[PDB]
Protein backbone atom coordinates (compact mmCIF):
# COMPACT_ATOMS: atom_id res chain seq x y z
CA UNK A 1 0.00 0.00 0.00
CA UNK A 2 1.04 3.64 -0.61
CA UNK A 3 3.09 5.13 2.56
CA UNK A 4 2.04 8.35 3.95
CA UNK A 5 4.82 11.13 2.57
CA UNK A 6 5.67 14.89 4.32
CA UNK A 7 6.33 18.10 2.89
CA UNK A 8 8.96 20.03 3.49
CA UNK A 9 11.06 22.79 1.95
CA UNK A 10 14.62 22.46 1.20
CA UNK A 11 17.15 23.87 -1.55
CA UNK A 12 13.50 26.43 -2.03
CA UNK A 13 11.99 22.84 -3.34
CA UNK A 14 8.92 21.39 -1.68
CA UNK A 15 10.20 18.04 -0.65
CA UNK A 16 7.73 15.59 -0.39
CA UNK A 17 8.72 12.24 0.84
CA UNK A 18 7.54 8.70 3.09
CA UNK A 19 7.92 9.12 6.58
CA UNK A 20 10.69 6.21 6.31
CA UNK A 21 12.75 8.74 5.72
CA UNK A 22 14.12 11.71 8.24
CA UNK A 23 16.83 14.23 8.56
CA UNK A 24 17.04 15.19 5.33
CA UNK A 25 19.98 17.62 4.64
CA UNK A 26 20.95 19.44 1.58
CA UNK A 27 23.94 17.97 -0.24
CA UNK A 28 19.23 18.75 -5.64
CA UNK A 29 20.13 15.68 -3.44
CA UNK A 30 19.53 15.11 0.31
CA UNK A 31 20.96 13.36 2.94
CA UNK A 32 18.61 11.27 5.13
CA UNK A 33 18.10 8.45 7.56
CA UNK A 34 15.94 5.69 5.76
CA UNK A 35 14.36 4.32 9.51
CA UNK A 36 13.22 1.08 7.65
CA UNK A 37 16.70 -0.24 7.03
CA UNK A 38 18.84 1.86 9.07
CA UNK A 39 20.41 3.43 6.31
CA UNK A 40 22.53 6.44 5.44
CA UNK A 41 20.71 7.73 2.16
CA UNK A 42 21.03 10.52 -0.74
CA UNK A 43 17.97 11.02 -2.05
CA UNK A 44 17.83 12.82 -5.33
CA UNK A 45 14.83 14.85 -6.27
CA UNK A 46 14.99 15.21 -10.20
CA UNK A 47 14.04 19.12 -11.44
CA UNK A 48 12.02 19.26 -14.26
CA UNK A 49 12.37 15.57 -15.66
CA UNK A 50 9.33 16.02 -18.12
CA UNK A 51 10.02 19.42 -19.37
CA UNK A 52 10.77 18.43 -23.19
CA UNK A 53 11.40 14.58 -25.43
CA UNK A 54 15.33 14.86 -24.30
CA UNK A 55 14.39 15.60 -20.72
CA UNK A 56 11.99 13.28 -20.49
CA UNK A 57 13.69 10.89 -22.16
CA UNK A 58 17.06 11.08 -20.02
CA UNK A 59 14.73 10.87 -17.23
CA UNK A 60 13.66 7.26 -18.28
CA UNK A 61 16.73 6.51 -19.32
CA UNK A 62 18.42 7.26 -16.00
CA UNK A 63 15.77 5.04 -14.04
CA UNK A 64 15.85 1.92 -16.39
CA UNK A 65 20.13 2.23 -15.44
CA UNK A 66 19.58 2.49 -12.29
CA UNK A 67 16.70 -0.41 -11.47
CA UNK A 68 19.13 -2.64 -13.60
CA UNK A 69 22.52 -2.10 -11.58
CA UNK A 70 22.83 -4.98 -8.57
CA UNK A 71 26.48 -5.16 -7.71
CA UNK A 72 28.41 -4.45 -4.97
CA UNK A 73 30.38 -1.56 -7.09
CA UNK A 74 27.69 -0.16 -8.72
CA UNK A 75 25.75 2.18 -7.23
CA UNK A 76 21.97 0.73 -6.55
CA UNK A 77 19.05 2.16 -6.38
CA UNK A 78 17.12 1.51 -3.33
CA UNK A 79 14.21 2.72 -3.61
CA UNK A 80 12.51 5.37 -6.02
CA UNK A 81 8.97 7.11 -4.88
CA UNK A 82 6.73 9.69 -6.51
CA UNK A 83 3.98 11.53 -4.52
CA UNK A 84 1.32 10.93 -7.02
CA UNK A 85 -1.59 8.50 -6.79
CA UNK A 86 -1.97 8.06 -10.55
CA UNK A 87 -0.29 8.58 -14.23
CA UNK A 88 -2.64 12.29 -14.75
CA UNK A 89 -0.65 13.13 -11.30
CA UNK A 90 2.57 11.90 -11.65
CA UNK A 91 4.74 14.65 -12.45
CA UNK A 92 8.30 14.36 -9.68
CA UNK A 93 10.66 11.70 -9.43
CA UNK A 94 12.46 10.67 -6.18
CA UNK A 95 15.68 8.16 -6.29
CA UNK A 96 17.28 6.96 -3.53
CA UNK A 97 20.98 5.24 -2.94
CA UNK A 98 23.44 4.55 -0.32
CA UNK A 99 24.88 8.04 1.03
CA UNK A 100 28.51 7.33 0.03
CA UNK A 101 30.89 9.51 2.08
CA UNK A 102 33.54 10.08 -0.30
CA UNK A 103 34.36 10.28 -3.82
CA UNK A 104 38.25 8.98 -5.04
CA UNK A 105 39.92 12.54 -5.34
CA UNK A 106 39.63 13.24 -1.02
CA UNK A 107 41.35 10.43 -1.23
CA UNK A 108 43.90 10.83 -3.59
CA UNK A 109 44.74 14.45 -2.60
CA UNK A 110 48.08 15.06 -4.91
CA UNK A 111 49.55 12.46 -3.00
CA UNK A 112 50.84 8.66 -3.98
CA UNK A 113 49.07 5.97 -2.68
CA UNK A 114 50.19 2.37 -1.54
CA UNK A 115 50.36 -0.42 -3.94
CA UNK A 116 48.24 -2.34 -2.21
CA UNK A 117 45.99 0.19 -2.10
CA UNK A 118 46.07 1.04 -6.29
CA UNK A 119 45.54 -2.72 -6.34
CA UNK A 120 42.04 -2.73 -4.31
CA UNK A 121 41.01 0.04 -5.23
CA UNK A 122 41.68 -0.39 -9.53
CA UNK A 123 40.12 -3.78 -8.89
CA UNK A 124 36.67 -2.81 -7.60
CA UNK A 125 36.31 -0.63 -10.50
CA UNK A 126 37.27 -3.42 -12.95
CA UNK A 127 34.75 -5.31 -11.29
CA UNK A 128 32.35 -2.88 -11.33
CA UNK A 129 33.03 -2.80 -15.06
CA UNK A 130 32.97 -5.91 -16.21
CA UNK A 131 29.29 -6.25 -15.10
CA UNK A 132 28.48 -2.82 -16.42
CA UNK A 133 30.08 -3.77 -19.45
CA UNK A 134 28.19 -7.05 -19.95
CA UNK A 135 25.29 -5.54 -20.21
CA UNK A 136 26.48 -3.53 -22.98
CA UNK A 137 26.68 -0.45 -20.71
CA UNK A 138 29.23 1.82 -21.66
CA UNK A 139 30.06 4.57 -18.72
CA UNK A 140 31.59 7.11 -20.96
CA UNK A 141 32.80 9.72 -18.17
CA UNK A 142 34.36 7.55 -15.73
CA UNK A 143 36.83 10.48 -13.30
CA UNK A 144 37.52 10.16 -9.75
CA UNK A 145 34.77 12.48 -9.07
CA UNK A 146 32.35 9.52 -9.61
CA UNK A 147 34.11 6.88 -7.38
CA UNK A 148 32.68 6.82 -4.30
CA UNK A 149 34.50 5.02 -1.46
CA UNK A 150 33.88 4.39 2.19
CA UNK A 151 36.06 4.00 5.33
CA UNK A 152 36.89 0.31 4.45
CA UNK A 153 38.18 1.84 0.73
CA UNK A 154 34.97 -0.25 -0.69
CA UNK A 155 34.49 1.48 -3.81
CA UNK A 156 30.79 2.04 -6.19
CA UNK A 157 31.09 3.18 -9.36
CA UNK A 158 28.37 6.17 -9.59
CA UNK A 159 27.19 8.62 -12.29
CA UNK A 160 26.88 6.65 -15.78
CA UNK A 161 23.67 9.97 -18.35
CA UNK A 162 23.14 13.65 -18.40
CA UNK A 163 26.78 14.43 -20.51
CA UNK A 164 28.70 17.33 -20.60
CA UNK A 165 27.96 20.84 -22.48
CA UNK A 166 30.87 21.89 -24.95
CA UNK A 167 31.59 24.56 -22.64
CA UNK A 168 32.23 22.11 -19.64
CA UNK A 169 34.90 20.02 -21.86
CA UNK A 170 37.08 23.08 -22.51
CA UNK A 171 40.10 24.33 -21.18
CA UNK A 172 42.03 22.84 -18.09
CA UNK A 173 39.47 20.58 -17.05
CA UNK A 174 39.01 17.54 -15.29
CA UNK A 175 35.88 16.52 -17.22
CA UNK A 176 37.92 15.90 -20.03
CA UNK A 177 41.58 14.42 -18.99
CA UNK A 178 40.23 10.88 -18.75
CA UNK A 179 38.47 10.52 -21.81
CA UNK A 180 39.77 8.67 -24.75
CA UNK A 181 41.10 10.20 -27.50
CA UNK A 182 38.69 8.48 -30.20
CA UNK A 183 35.72 10.13 -28.07
CA UNK A 184 37.31 13.33 -27.71
CA UNK A 185 37.58 14.53 -31.00
CA UNK A 186 34.99 12.08 -32.33
CA UNK A 187 37.45 10.24 -34.36
CA UNK A 188 34.76 7.02 -35.03
CA UNK A 189 31.93 5.08 -33.00
CA UNK A 190 33.81 4.67 -29.45
CA UNK A 191 32.96 1.23 -27.73
CA UNK A 192 32.99 -0.13 -24.10
CA UNK A 193 36.93 0.20 -23.85
CA UNK A 194 36.85 3.71 -23.87
CA UNK A 195 36.16 3.51 -19.72
CA UNK A 196 39.23 1.65 -20.20
CA UNK A 197 41.06 4.51 -21.19
CA UNK A 198 39.66 6.34 -18.34
CA UNK A 199 40.71 3.53 -15.66
CA UNK A 200 44.24 3.79 -17.04
CA UNK A 201 44.20 7.40 -16.45
CA UNK A 202 42.83 6.85 -12.94
CA UNK A 203 45.05 4.34 -11.97
CA UNK A 204 48.41 6.04 -13.54
CA UNK A 205 47.15 9.00 -10.89
CA UNK A 206 46.65 6.85 -8.17
CA UNK A 207 50.31 5.13 -8.60
CA UNK A 208 51.66 9.06 -9.01
CA UNK A 209 49.32 11.12 -7.30
CA UNK A 210 49.61 13.48 -10.60
CA UNK A 211 47.02 13.73 -13.25
CA UNK A 212 48.24 11.73 -16.07
CA UNK A 213 47.02 13.84 -19.20
CA UNK A 214 46.29 17.25 -17.93
CA UNK A 215 45.66 18.91 -21.32
CA UNK A 216 44.90 23.22 -21.04
CA UNK A 217 42.50 22.14 -23.99
CA UNK A 218 41.34 19.24 -26.42
CA UNK A 219 45.21 20.01 -28.63
CA UNK A 220 47.23 20.24 -25.89
CA UNK A 221 45.71 17.10 -23.84
CA UNK A 222 46.18 15.42 -27.56
CA UNK A 223 49.81 16.39 -27.28
CA UNK A 224 50.42 14.65 -24.34
CA UNK A 225 48.69 11.56 -24.59
CA UNK A 226 50.90 11.00 -27.87
CA UNK A 227 53.74 11.62 -26.68
CA UNK A 228 53.07 8.83 -23.90
CA UNK A 229 51.57 6.30 -26.26
CA UNK A 230 53.33 6.94 -29.56
CA UNK A 231 51.69 8.84 -32.26
CA UNK A 232 49.04 6.35 -34.52
CA UNK A 233 50.24 3.95 -36.99
CA UNK A 234 48.54 3.43 -40.28
CA UNK A 235 46.65 0.74 -39.06
CA UNK A 236 44.66 3.03 -36.81
CA UNK A 237 44.38 5.96 -39.15
CA UNK A 238 42.05 4.16 -41.45
CA UNK A 239 40.26 3.49 -38.21
CA UNK A 240 39.40 7.25 -37.60
CA UNK A 241 36.27 7.21 -39.64
CA UNK A 242 36.31 11.09 -39.83
CA UNK A 243 38.26 12.27 -42.67
CA UNK A 244 39.34 15.79 -41.22
CA UNK A 245 40.00 14.25 -38.06
CA UNK A 246 42.52 11.54 -40.17
CA UNK A 247 43.92 14.52 -41.58
CA UNK A 248 44.88 16.38 -38.65
CA UNK A 249 46.43 13.83 -37.13
CA UNK A 250 48.17 12.81 -39.73
CA UNK A 251 50.10 16.78 -39.81
CA UNK A 252 51.84 15.87 -35.94
CA UNK A 253 55.44 14.65 -36.30
CA UNK A 254 55.59 11.28 -35.47
CA UNK A 255 56.65 10.09 -31.71
CA UNK A 256 57.72 6.51 -30.57
CA UNK A 257 55.69 4.86 -27.76
CA UNK A 258 57.84 5.53 -24.75
CA UNK A 259 59.07 3.47 -21.76
CA UNK A 260 56.32 3.39 -19.53
CA UNK A 261 59.10 2.08 -16.83
CA UNK A 262 60.91 4.85 -16.98
CA UNK A 263 57.54 7.07 -16.56
CA UNK A 264 56.32 5.22 -13.57
CA UNK A 265 59.92 5.09 -11.41
CA UNK A 266 59.19 3.06 -8.72
CA UNK A 267 56.03 1.58 -9.39
CA UNK A 268 55.67 -1.99 -9.20
CA UNK A 269 56.48 -3.72 -12.43
CA UNK A 270 53.02 -5.13 -13.06
CA UNK A 271 51.13 -2.06 -12.46
CA UNK A 272 53.55 -0.91 -15.26
CA UNK A 273 52.32 -3.84 -17.58
CA UNK A 274 49.01 -3.50 -16.90
CA UNK A 275 49.34 0.07 -17.41
CA UNK A 276 50.60 -0.75 -21.11
CA UNK A 277 47.74 -2.77 -21.64
CA UNK A 278 45.07 -0.06 -20.81
CA UNK A 279 46.68 2.73 -22.43
CA UNK A 280 46.51 1.77 -26.08
CA UNK A 281 45.80 4.01 -28.53
CA UNK A 282 43.69 1.85 -30.44
CA UNK A 283 40.55 0.87 -28.64
CA UNK A 284 40.16 -2.32 -30.40
CA UNK A 285 43.87 -3.77 -28.78
CA UNK A 286 42.90 -2.07 -25.25
CA UNK A 287 42.38 -4.99 -22.31
CA UNK A 288 38.60 -5.61 -21.85
CA UNK A 289 37.74 -5.14 -17.95
CA UNK A 290 37.02 -9.36 -17.64
CA UNK A 291 40.87 -9.94 -19.26
CA UNK A 292 41.95 -6.88 -16.65
CA UNK A 293 40.65 -9.10 -13.72
CA UNK A 294 42.71 -12.03 -14.60
CA UNK A 295 45.82 -10.08 -14.97
CA UNK A 296 48.50 -10.82 -12.32
CA UNK A 297 48.55 -7.63 -10.63
CA UNK A 298 45.41 -8.48 -9.01
CA UNK A 299 46.55 -11.79 -8.03
CA UNK A 300 45.71 -11.33 -4.32
CA UNK A 301 41.64 -9.92 -5.17
CA UNK A 302 41.23 -11.98 -8.09
CA UNK A 303 38.41 -14.42 -8.10
CA UNK A 304 36.72 -15.93 -11.10
CA UNK A 305 33.54 -16.74 -9.20
CA UNK A 306 33.23 -14.04 -7.35
CA UNK A 307 33.20 -11.38 -10.46
CA UNK A 308 29.64 -11.48 -11.81
CA UNK A 309 28.24 -10.31 -15.05
CA UNK A 310 24.73 -8.52 -15.50
CA UNK A 311 21.62 -9.75 -16.40
CA UNK A 312 20.22 -8.53 -20.12
CA UNK A 313 19.68 -4.71 -20.70
CA UNK A 314 17.30 -4.05 -23.15
CA UNK A 315 18.20 -0.35 -24.51
CA UNK A 316 16.33 -0.97 -27.55
CA UNK A 317 14.17 2.87 -26.37
CA UNK A 318 17.31 4.99 -27.31
CA UNK A 319 16.32 4.47 -30.79
CA UNK A 320 12.93 5.03 -30.17
CA UNK A 321 11.08 8.62 -31.15
CA UNK A 322 8.17 9.18 -28.74
CA UNK A 323 6.29 11.94 -27.43
CA UNK A 324 6.73 13.56 -23.74
CA UNK A 325 3.89 12.08 -22.20
CA UNK A 326 4.85 8.36 -23.68
CA UNK A 327 8.12 8.76 -22.01
CA UNK A 328 6.62 10.00 -19.17
CA UNK A 329 4.08 6.73 -18.99
CA UNK A 330 6.82 4.34 -19.49
CA UNK A 331 8.82 6.36 -16.67
CA UNK A 332 5.52 5.80 -14.68
CA UNK A 333 5.57 2.24 -15.10
CA UNK A 334 9.14 1.82 -13.76
CA UNK A 335 8.26 3.64 -10.99
CA UNK A 336 5.37 1.73 -9.98
CA UNK A 337 6.59 -2.01 -10.85
CA UNK A 338 9.95 -0.98 -8.72
CA UNK A 339 10.80 -4.12 -6.12
CA UNK A 340 13.46 -2.97 -3.21
CA UNK A 341 16.06 -4.98 -3.15
CA UNK A 342 16.80 -7.49 -0.01
C1 LIG B 1 27.19 13.48 -1.08
C2 LIG B 1 27.91 12.57 -2.06
C3 LIG B 1 29.43 12.79 -2.01
S1 LIG B 1 30.22 12.02 -3.26
C4 LIG B 1 30.40 10.39 -2.97
O1 LIG B 1 29.52 12.22 -4.51
O2 LIG B 1 31.54 12.61 -3.34
N1 LIG B 1 27.60 11.17 -1.79
C5 LIG B 1 26.60 10.48 -2.38
N2 LIG B 1 26.29 9.24 -1.97
N3 LIG B 1 25.22 8.80 -2.78
C6 LIG B 1 24.90 9.75 -3.67
N4 LIG B 1 23.98 9.86 -4.66
C7 LIG B 1 23.91 11.00 -5.41
O3 LIG B 1 22.96 11.08 -6.40
C8 LIG B 1 22.06 10.05 -6.51
C9 LIG B 1 22.15 9.14 -7.56
C10 LIG B 1 21.23 8.10 -7.65
C11 LIG B 1 20.22 7.97 -6.69
F1 LIG B 1 19.33 6.96 -6.75
C12 LIG B 1 20.13 8.88 -5.64
C13 LIG B 1 21.06 9.92 -5.55
F2 LIG B 1 20.99 10.81 -4.54
N5 LIG B 1 24.75 12.06 -5.19
C14 LIG B 1 25.70 12.04 -4.23
C15 LIG B 1 25.80 10.89 -3.44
Amino acid sequence: ERPTFYRQELNKTIWEVPERYQNLSPVSVCAAFDTKTGLRVAVKKLSRPFQSIIHAKRTYRELRLLKHMKHENVIGLLDVFTPARSLEEFNDVYLVTHLMGADLNNIVKCQKLTDDHVQFLIYQILRGLKYIHSADIIHRDLKPSNLAVNEDCELKILDFLARHTDDEMTGYVATRWYRAPEIMLNWMHYNQTVDIWSVGCIMAELLTGRTLFPGTDHIDQLKLILRLVGTPGAELLKKISSESARNYIQSLTQMPKMNFANVFIGANPLAVDLLEKMLVLDSDKRITAAQALAHAYFAQYHDPDDEPVADPYDQSFESRDLLIDEWKSLTYDEVISFVPPP
